[PDB]
């Protein structure tokens, strides 16, 4: 059971942002969802044994 | 059970954004969904053994 | 069971956006849906063992 | 059970940001969700023995 | 059971920030979620023996 | 049971920051979650036996 409510006159919002000028290699990496607004709500659930999650930037062999 | 409600006079919203001028390689990578508005809601569920998720930037052999 | 409601006088919204000036390689990559509006809602469900998801930027052998 | 409520006249929010000029290599890596707004709420649950999470910057073999 | 409430006239919030000019290598790494707003709430739970978490900067051999 | 309330005319908050001009290697690493606002709340729970947590800077072989 979840209840949320809100009131506002003004507002401005920014999520993820990136700038690069002269870089050779640059990485932005995310595993979940990305959710955005004046009001934002997010939920998840997983069931069963042996679950794995593996957020990784890069690999060189 | 989920309940959401909202009231507002003004607002401005931005999701994911990216700029690159002279970079050699650049990557933006996301594993879930992307949801955006003045009000935004998102939900997910997974069932059964041995679930896997593997969000990766890049690989070189 | 889900309930959502809204009232607003003015508003402006932007989804995913990209700019590249003189770059050699650039990649924007997404695994779910992209949903956008003044009000936005999204739902998903998966059933059965051995589910797999594999959002990857690029690969060089 | 969770209850939340808010009242505000003005506000400005920034989620995650990044600037890089002449660096050779640079990485931003995150394992969970990113959630943002004037009001933000986030929840997760996992059930089972073999549970693993492995957030890593990079590897060189 | 949790109850939270707020009233405020003005406010400014910055979550995570990072700036790099001429560095060879630079890493920011996080194991959980990132949550940010004028009011912010986060919760989590894990069930079952032998649970592992291993947030690491980098490895070389 | 937990209860929280607040009242404020003005406030400014910075979560985590990092600056590096000419360094060879710099690492910022965190094993938990990062949570930030004018009012902020965080909670965790683990049940079982034989748990491990291993937050580390870097390793060289």
């Amino acid at each position: 059971v979840l209840y949320v409510g809100s009131k506002t006159k003004e507002g401005v919002v920014h999520g993820v942002a990136t700038v690069a000028e002269k870089t050779k290699e640059q990485v932005t990496n995310v595993g979940g969802a990305v959710v955005t607004g004046v009001t934002a709500v997010a939920q998840k659930t997983v069931e069963g044994a042996g679950s794995i999650a593996a957020a990784t930037g890069f690999v060189k062999k």
